[PDB]
């Protein structure tokens, strides 16, 4: 059932599959999250809201500290020693992903704390 | 549509929501690898096959720093100042339900390491 050692072009490790699946798809979740804290900062701009901008804020610092605990992960397996193509492929593209959505969330909490509440 | 801050039976922020409604099936699909993996470990009692061996060993190198993370993450979350009384209860148990996995796969490494290959 194992998979080859020498094998380039898929996981050779079941949890290595198992667990960047579940990772994609958290990430999927993150960014749609952040674009429907977008559409709220667009109503606390017009509302000053201070339990909005309060809660936009909480939810941005979740993400973000979910996302640093993900990146340690994934730059952890990144050093691995044995990593075949597709593997070394998929967690720099997982460290790229995440480093990129950092930013955007704290762009955001940029744009949310600018608002006089 | 927040969640009022008095609410003490559900996640009052959406991305705790998000990140935890799941995760005790999550820790039970990771148990269940571990599961498979012990089986496999009694395949590798009779067989002695090298390959075998190191292929387990790999997968809970994987599971141990994946767990290792998660643990320290639930950790932390536990140690907020402002933790209602749902959100507490599930960040502990998720604390309690790690730690047994930790120790259960420790307990099949080492089993695994000794087999004589």
């Amino acid at each position: 059932g194992l998979v080859p050692r020498g094998s380039e072009d898929k996981w050779r490790n079941a949890f290595d599959h198992m667990l960047m699946e579940e990772f994609e798809e958290k990430m999927d979740q993150i960014e749609h999250g952040l674009l429907m804290l977008s559409e709220q900062y667009k109503e606390l701009e017009k509302t000053k809201s201070k339990e909005l901008k309060e809660q936009i804020l909480r939810e941005l610092t979740i993400a973000e500290n979910y996302l640093r605990g993900a990146l340690k992960f994934m730059q952890q397996e990144a050093k691995r020693t044995d990593l075949n193509m597709f593997e070394r492929y998929n967690f720099e593209t997982a460290v790229s992903t995440i480093e990129i959505l950092v930013k955007d969330l704290a762009e955001l909490a940029k744009k949310v704390k600018a608002v006089k509440s």
